[PDB]
């Protein structure tokens, strides 16, 4: 009889029930318990294993290079930001009043590290999410419009609900290849937010897109409804290294 | 509590567990035998649940037109066939010898009967099963060629396990598409079974198909490894028809 | 020491020397023959085992549907074709003497077990080989062309030293695509043998093209170089269901 | 029997094995020896000619001008520089630690001695490196972009585990195509070290690329994790001429 629960475990899909379905049974059998009691942890064990692997998962599918959270933000070595309002976003509001978050300042000051920060809180809130950096969205965007598919990759970009864009400004985009970014930013325009992380000022996007007008159009439709932080100090890496020095 | 088992059961794609949950509750609460077996026999419940679903999902993919068996089947007013031969076919010996069935004799002595018998014994045993006549099969072929795709529906008609072909001589074959045919049954030689209803004799095939040299090929074919049944006596309809009027 | 013996024939890509390190060491030390032929058997089993891995690989690039060899065939069954032919054709002068092999008669006496058995023959001996129906040859020749690709597969029609074709007749093919099986017999006419199995005689190859010139040069250019067979007797898959049936 | 052992040893691919198997055959001869240990001897020369063959191979492949060591450094003529810093880089520790090594000071201090020592050391304890000029980088990274193939020619750039960069200052780069320097930088921060030379202070970057804010970024990226070294003296070029001059 056994081996008949173990198969029908294991064909209904529970192979954690399984595996710990022997532990389980000589639980019940040393102390006294109901068997709805029983069930019901027997379930939230396994929907809590579910749950941790769906977020493994979404981790996976968002392409996150380095996993980070804002428990490890140091904000006394970053006064320049106010932690009330980081602590505002990650209450993930911003999802439902359809506002994008600009991060602004020097490299090095916690924006791609604030971001994740965001990414993570909301794929642990079930928000998907996906990151990638400006250079390579555009490229991305590029190659698929080259082959005939623009459509399925503005899709890919478009669906998850909280699309982050980091190092907007590092490196020029190609003008022919601009509109691109834009068709983004107006097609989750009053849609979904934008995290976008960027060291070069609003008035400055013309030279990074290299089209006047249609910066003044992005930034436009960016700014609309968004959250603007224009952090500023000293480079985080620069304090590491000198402490690593001293 | 309960209600943090309804949702587990429902997200864990188990209806009927959590439909049911209630009512096992209550029986192992006044009786009480022992938590594994509880959870034994609720797995088994979902388990014959599951696989009468599975089954009547594969019934309604395999187009069969109605649902018979060899019970219903009166192996007194047709005495002219072996039952020791049927019932050894509906072991599905055949499927593992890669041998096909064809049943031949005259209209109403039960071979599109016993067809869909095996078929639906096949189906019990979890084989993928299809049932097509041969005029359909012909027609759709055709006009999945002159779209392009008769590639994918060759796929779909050699993918079951066992396939069907009824009512191969009633209607006359058109001798420019009579080849496809020979294509399904080449394809499916000594890999996948097939049962094939018809009232003419193989020397007759050439009729069918317009092309003796073709026909000629299909049978040997078909008949290399095959499990003939050449039935014989008053048709079955019109013994109904007598019964009624008598 | 051991384990560096492992790692050393791991590195060095010998995995069947190092699984059977342990048992010739052992029946080197149980056994005392020499250094020398000690070695030679190690290096004679790899290289067999080498050997069989390469014409596993080359089968599966082969696509021979089923493996027949000329020991399992009867000649006493298939009279109307003299052996010893046959045991010439194995030795593959043709493949130095550019001759195709033509294999005619009625269907099943043995065409097909014959041109698989030259194939397996000469991927024994190292010949590249790759097996087909004339049906699929000109389908895949068809959509590649259709996606400006038809020369790629050309050239992997042209590659194999021995190409066999079988089931020319028993379908048309499309006037519009036979030109692509022609092109075949033009590319490889004269530059590596082909092996094709057919029921039409030559003369009715017009029917099977839809053109009398285009097949009329195709026999001219297969018929230049090749030896041809002209099989009769039953057919031996009819042979077969007697005996079944008896 | 020998020749048998000859081609087996060449088809292996051990050529060098097989140069050696009359000797190690009348070694094992003259002095008794277990087969295990005589096998154990020669699959261990074997290794030890195919590593020192892959040492070379990789030292080809890595544009490294002239090959040098760290035993040929006089820390006497310069003594601006801890021994002991030197030696706890050889121990490649900052591999694992991700930890950068910038080399500054007046030309002809063995800036490039030293990179191309601690190269060589990387490459003998097995990871991958890779030596090229600053200039030569940009260069290469512009064409290959111009080509529309810079994702390959910044893989080739990022596989290798030790990157040297020599003589960045020297040479002025075209604004246009700094940034792709810095993708190198933005690419192997925290992944892999980057051995960098230079003649220029850090506050100097910007002149050198042309742009202020991506010479800080590029700084930042680079000095997060790193060893700087400020050596000084005379040119050992011009010690030498004085030397013979003298
Ligand atoms: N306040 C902070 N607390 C903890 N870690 C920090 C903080 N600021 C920066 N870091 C770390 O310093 C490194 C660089 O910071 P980060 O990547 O977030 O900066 P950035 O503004 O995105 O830089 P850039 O403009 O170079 O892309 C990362 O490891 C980040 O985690
Ligand atoms: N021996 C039998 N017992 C029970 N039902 C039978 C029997 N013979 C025939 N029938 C029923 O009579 C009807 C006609 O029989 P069936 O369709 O199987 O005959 P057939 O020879 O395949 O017909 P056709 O040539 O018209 O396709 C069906 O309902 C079949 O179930
Ligand atoms: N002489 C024989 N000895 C053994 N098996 C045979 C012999 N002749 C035919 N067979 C078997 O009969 C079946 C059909 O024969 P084969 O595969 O050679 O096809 P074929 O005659 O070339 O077919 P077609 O004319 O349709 O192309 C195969 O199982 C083959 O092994
Ligand atoms: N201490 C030393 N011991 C041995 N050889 C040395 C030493 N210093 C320099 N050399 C040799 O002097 C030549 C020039 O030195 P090297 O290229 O290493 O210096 P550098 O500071 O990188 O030069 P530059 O900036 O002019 O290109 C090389 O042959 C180097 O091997
Ligand atoms: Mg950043
Ligand atoms: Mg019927
Ligand atoms: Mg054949
Ligand atoms: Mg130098």
């Amino acid at each position: 009889m056994k081996e008949r629960i173990h198969e029908y475990c294991h064909r209904l899909h529970l192979p954690v029930m399984a595996e710990r379905w022997s532990a389980m049974a000589e639980y019940a059998s040393t102390h006294n318990i109901s068997y709805s009691e029983f069930l019901f942890r027997l379930l939230e064990a396994e929907i809590v294993e579910k749950q941790a692997r769906s977020i493994q998962t979404l981790i996976k599918l968002s392409k996150l290079p380095y996993r980070k959270t804002i428990d490890t933000f140091d904000f006394t070595a970053q006064p320049s930001v106010d932690e009330r309002r980081i602590r505002e976003l990650l209450t993930l509001s911003f999802i439902d009043r359809k506002e994008n978050i600009l991060f602004l300042g020097p490299p090095g000051i916690g924006k791609t590290h604030l971001a994740i920060s965001i990414g993570m809180e909301a794929i642990a809130r079930g928000y998907k999410t996906y990151f990638i950096t400006a250079h390579d969205l555009v490229n991305q965007l590029r190659r698929a419009d080259q082959e005939g598919k623009l459509e399925k990759k503005l899709r890919v970009f478009v669906k998850p609900t909280v699309l982050i864009i980091d190092e907007m400004g590092y490196l020029k985009l190609d003008p022919n290849s601009a509109h691109y970014l834009f068709q983004v930013i107006a097609r989750r325009y009053e849609h979904a937010p934008i995290i976008l992380t960027s060291n070069k000022s609003f008035g400055e996007w013309g030279e990074i897109v290299g089209d006047s007008v249609l910066a003044t159009a992005m930034l436009d439709r960016l700014l609309h409804h968004s959250i603007i932080f224009n952090l500023k100090g000293e480079s985080y890496r620069l304090r590491e290294k000198r402490l690593q020095e001293e």
